[PDB]
């Protein structure tokens, strides 16, 4: 019996310091926290893209205003993910190829999808498209974002007012540093820079203590494994099996670097770019004066050298001198994220390519669940089982959504793209696709007020990938319902007034394209 | 083949039938021809129906009917909660609460919303204090302002009309059915045909082609809605869809009921439904205007119809030999599938569970909302049908489990009935909720403690129908509490300290409303 008195976090990367901060804040003065991390070879800041609830679910919980952390972490703004060349054959290039009279790209914005008589706008759009009343792409018809993004507009007016939902772009290293200073200076977390050499377990199989290379021994009531892909505690010591899911996702590697950028001459893109390649895709994460970029590929379809070549050749970099990070990652999740008195947080727990910026999200989402299911020293099995259930559905739902990006691409030009169609969608994903094809909304939000949504975590965790997200991706790639939603034929009054809505977004976007200052313009002011 | 549905035939003209005619008529106004076939049934006494808040927001508001309009025509009263009497003490079936630990044996399950404190339901702070011996006050009186004002039969609205608490209604279903029949036929163009179904003609695909009536008339349609009640004329008889008897979770399958005249001037009116525990079941009391409906829901396995009639009549001091009574044998459970082919079952033809938590009418409009949401065209995409069936299935089973818990967790062991309930098994899904409750976790806590956003948005409420508040009201009320306080609270000394004024605010609302609110009767008079 008794509450948890000591917590030991193993690992000092982004996950480790977010854990120290979140737990240090949530348990302020009722638990002694120590973070243990081995100083080793650091990597290039290849950039990180995020989602809106980073501020409401994480930084707001710590009591850190947006302005404070993003200025210290030299962050930029992200309004969407621009998918480039996912529908056309060809080599890996930063320039969109031509498709049906236009550039091959489509957006997945954080922007809200307007309802109309209890029905998502997406459904009205497809009805008109299917009956030939429109030729306009889904994103440009239902969202105001596409047009102001094509013009690299800021998501905020010079006076600071927000005109749309947005997330952030930043170097993970700087954020980890910011959080380390915060956790140690303001939350009392003890930082020990040493390397774990031996983990001692008791007869119940729980971790008793960890011994470092210098011979120091640390004990705790609860151990948080933030050791990364190695899973030092969860996989190695506790022997919990990692479940590989490469049967759903072929990508398992990446070659990444940071590239200098002339913002003055080219402005700053208010979005992350996902550029389709021959054996994967490449991310582009604009930051201040540079952009992080990385080629995510499948080791089964391209050798590291081929990836290095393809990657450097698209950014016109020199393979021989360009500093490059060659990464190999495991895809999937542990059979159980929390076993005994060991909780895995971060890549030690689960991982999927950054195609939808879920990496950091998985960390604070898991920390939120750990606090919600926080135990005492008796370690009630029920709290552990529930936490584990929340993690598996969180991961598996994203895994499926991401697989859909590859499964439904029309490309058949390379072994990679053709191989993605050979895979099997999880039963849950197949059911969602069937629903989509039948004209149904997928996980429509009970309400269409982003505020409530992006402001209330419980509500967002339960409706993470909603109808808007699915339409952007599926419709963007070319997968559309078999026929218009049956209910529409019974709503003449609705399908008539819907035009007011479509016109409203057209005006909305015409006005923003004229009154909004470029992202660069805003960033200058924003950043001293 | 893919033109929209053009014709719909509703078989059955009771409450479910006219609710369906009204909802579909409103939803598909002018794009579908609706006909309802209704045959004369032997009249029954209006024994009363209790409801929940979303009846107005999810049903009448959808139809565009103001609360005052249907209430006045259906002579309805107000319901603020369900008051459970004598569920924790041994004894005969009586209308008087027995004594338990210094007070009457009752607890309320009201519509009030549990206030969150530092992101944690007030229920957790209450149990923490109770467990540590800091309080001995019951969960409902400590966390809700309703109990105090209900003990005084207060109105949910001030004389000026201002609402002070969430509430639902009490009324004679027959009157609501008539109100809707008139609304649908007069305002929505629904065609009413008084005839009896004699034969249902199906095609080689197993779908219903048409139904032939006793007069020889043949009615064809694209979609058929079975609102024929327990006999499930279409869904069970014609479509042969199996019915899942769930008597392994619910022992009650019968009822004896009547309507009793009441002098509201002399006794006032109770703003709540009473659920009175009996020896082999429980009895409802639904206050209406100048009378109250009441019925003893019992298990034929533990009481004969005669014994049920005697226990029921004696409790109300009525003559068993001459009191007009409605003897009913329920069909408890649900169809394997609510919608099969082009036949959708709505109402008791679809599913039924004893009215212990007032879900009868709710199941009807909730299903109609789900039907429109998954509305098909002539191709009848099987995915719409499957998704519909999953929604209905979970809606029912979750309620089945919730209701079973009322009996499973009662501390009574005085009769074979109460003892047998403890011998049944809880469904795995329910056992998991109990494991969570015992571990100090909230059970399906609402995304937010905003009652309006809750009872105002159906999609929101449907998904979180039985929430943490509902579970604590019933479980803690019966006496089942967590094994220990939520471990999180030990790490929140500031919160467990500042919550003392959240409980104080409740006490202030209890005291102020008790001193300023008129009686339910007073408010009813002025209306
Ligand atoms: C190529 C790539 C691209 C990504 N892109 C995004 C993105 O765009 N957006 C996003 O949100 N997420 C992204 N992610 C995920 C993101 O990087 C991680 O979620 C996050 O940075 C956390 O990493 P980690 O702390 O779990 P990590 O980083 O591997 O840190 C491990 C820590 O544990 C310590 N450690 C290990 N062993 C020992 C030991 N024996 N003793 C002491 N210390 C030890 C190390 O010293 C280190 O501090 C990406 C990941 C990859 C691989
Ligand atoms: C004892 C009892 C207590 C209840 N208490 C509550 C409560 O407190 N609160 C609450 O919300 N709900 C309560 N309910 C549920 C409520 O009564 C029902 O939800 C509602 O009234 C709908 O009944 P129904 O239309 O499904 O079936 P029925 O009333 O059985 O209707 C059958 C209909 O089908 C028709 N029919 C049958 N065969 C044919 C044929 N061959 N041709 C033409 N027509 C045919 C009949 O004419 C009739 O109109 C209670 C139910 C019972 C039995
Ligand atoms: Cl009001």
């Amino acid at each position: 019996s008794g509450k948890i008195d000591k917590i030991l976090i193993v690992g000092g990367g982004t996950a480790g310091w977010m854990a120290a901060s979140y737990l240090g804040k949530a348990l302020q003065g009722t638990a002694d926290i120590t973070l243990l991390q081995a100083p080793d070879i650091p990597t290039l800041g290849v950039g990180e893209a995020t989602i809106p609830n980073l501020q409401t679910a994480f930084f707001d919980f710590l009591g850190i205003p947006e302005d404070e952390w993003m200025r210290e972490c030299n962050a930029s703004y992200k309004v969407a993910i621009k998918f480039i060349n996912w529908r056309t054959a060809g080599e890996g290039t930063s320039e969109a190829r031509e498709l049906d009279g236009g550039p091959d790209h489509f957006y997945h914005s954080f922007g809200l999808l307007k309802y109309h008589e209890q029905i998502p706008l997406s459904h009205y759009w497809f009805d008109r498209s299917y009956r030939g009343k429109t030729v306009e792409p889904f994103d440009y018809a239902c969202y105001k974002e596409p047009v102001i993004l094509d013009a690299n507009r800021s998501p905020r007016r010079l006076d600071g007012s927000k005109v749309t939902n947005y997330a952030w772009h930043f170097d993970a290293h700087l954020v980890a540093d910011f959080l380390r200073r915060f956790a140690t200076e303001k939350l009392g977390v003890r930082h020990v820079e040493d390397r774990v050499e031996h983990v001692q377990r008791d007869a119940n199989g729980n971790i008793e203590s960890v011994r470092t290379a210098t011979g120091r021994v640390f004990d705790a009531d609860l151990f948080v494994d933030c050791s990364g892909f190695r899973g030092l505690l969860i996989n190695k010591a506790m022997e919990e099996p990692f479940l590989d899911m490469s049967d759903h996702l072929l990508n398992d590697s990446a070659v990444a670097t940071q590239v200098p950028h002339d913002d003055d001459a080219n402005g700053v893109e208010p979005f992350t770019s996902a550029i389709a390649m021959k054996s994967g895709w490449t991310w582009k994460i604009p930051m201040l004066g540079r952009f992080g970029t990385g080629y995510v590929y499948s080791s089964r379809f391209a050798t590291e050298d081929e990836a290095v070549r393809e990657f450097c050749e698209m950014w016109h970099l020199d393979p021989e001198t360009q500093p490059l990070n060659r990464i190999r990652f495991r895809v999937g999740r542990n059979r159980r994220a929390w076993v005994g008195n060991c909780v895995s947080i971060g890549t030690s727990s689960c991982f999927v390519e950054p195609l939808e910026s879920t990496g950091i999200y998985f960390v604070y989402a898991a920390l939120y669940q750990l606090v919600k299911h926080f135990p005492d020293k008796s370690l009630n099995p029920v709290l552990t089982a529930r936490f584990n259930r929340e993690i598996e559905t969180m991961f598996d739902d994203t895994r499926d959504f991401i697989q859909a990006h590859f499964y439904f691409s029309p490309r058949t030009d390379t072994p990679f793209w053709r191989a993605n169609k050979e895979l099997r969608l999880a039963d849950g994903m197949q059911e969602k696709i069937d629903m989509y094809r039948a004209g149904m909304a997928i996980n429509a939000p009970a309400s269409d007020d982003a505020q409530l949504y992006y402001g209330n975590f419980e509500e967002e965790f339960r409706n993470f990938w909603n109808n808007s997200n699915y339409y952007c991706v599926l419709a963007g790639l070319g997968l559309v319902p078999d026929a218009p939603s049956p209910r529409l034929a019974h709503m003449p009054q609705a399908t008539e007034s819907v035009d007011e809505v479509f016109g409203a977004v057209k005006d909305r976007q015409r006005n923003l394209l004229e009154t909004l200052p470029s992202l660069h313009e805003f960033l200058r002011q924003q950043h001293g």
